């Protein structure tokens, strides 16, 4: 009976731990994203300054 | 003798199972960083579309 129920204890811990696996994953995976994000905005605000400079010199006619 | 056994194959699936778990978010992972640096690359042509643009019109004096 002992052997069994030293099992099912490792089971338990290997459910919860599949679930904490999952929580750090999905942090890392936001993170990446968020990054991703930013790195976006900042060159699409780059791609605005370069578009209105550019609209400004064609504007000069 | 016979549920000790049965809570040892558990294990042995769940083992195997965190593995394929671990293969499928590296494959998102993957599939989410190609996305990004296929993105970055067309807003980084983009950009260097408009420098040139820009140098072209300031060389117009």
């Amino acid at each position: 009976p002992g052997e069994a129920s030293m099992l099912r204890d490792k089971i338990n811990f290997l459910n919860i731990e599949r679930e904490k696996e999952k929580n750090i994953q999905a942090v890392k995976v936001n993170e990446l994203q968020v990054k991703h994000l930013q790195e976006l905005a900042k060159l699409k605000q780059e791609l605005q300054k370069l578009e209105d400079e550019k609209k400004f010199l064609q504007m000069e006619a």
